[PDB]
């Protein structure tokens, strides 16, 4: 049993509500929340934006020492890092982002990252402003995924879309 409340069953391992990420975060207090990443790990918008504001900053704070060690990540990549007041860790995890023409093959590889994990709470990787279809974005965390994973989707609309279309 785990402290995650009102969520749809998917599948046996995949769970999704309508959710602000961050909100669900505050609650819950998970060993792991995902960050929808970017490889210079640069907070601005979105998942990310809206991750690092509720840490007040010290989430890009974290980030930019890492990267002056460790230079950028992969698109595909990720690395675990503080989940400050939200999290035990964040599970930073770069999807690749569309409106820059990344391979949508690479979200499968993304996704893969959830695996080290036993239990995340998570956004739909590349959806959002990375500009991929979340129907398409949720297909593959399903058919790759196979740790217990908690989806947060910020849209209401778009939450209804994909529980309707979920095959
Ligand atoms: O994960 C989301 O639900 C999301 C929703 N809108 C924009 C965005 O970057 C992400």
């Amino acid at each position: 049993v785990n402290s995650f409340s009102g969520y749809l069953k998917l599948t046996d391992n995949v769970y999704i509500k309508n959710a602000d990420i961050v909100e669900e975060a505050k609650k819950v207090k998970p060993t792991v929340v995902v960050n929808a990443a970017n490889v210079y790990l640069k907070h601005g918008g979105g998942v990310a934006g809206a991750l690092n504001k509720a840490t007040n900053n010290a989430m890009q704070v974290e980030s930019d020492d890492y990267i002056a060690t460790n230079g950028p990540l992969k698109v595909g990549g990720s690395c675990v890092l503080s989940g400050h007041n939200l999290a035990k860790h964040c599970l930073h995890v770069v999807g690749p982002n569309v409106n820059k023409g990344e391979d949508i093959q690479l979200l499968k590889s993304a996704y893969e990252n959830f695996n080290q994990h036993e239990v995340l709470l998570a956004p739909l990787l590349s959806a959002g402003i990375f500009g991929a279809d979340p129907i398409h974005s949720l297909r593959v965390c399903v058919d790759t995924v196979r740790t217990n994973v908690y989806l947060a989707v910020f849209d209401k609309n778009l939450y209804d879309k994909l529980v309707s279309s979920f095959l």
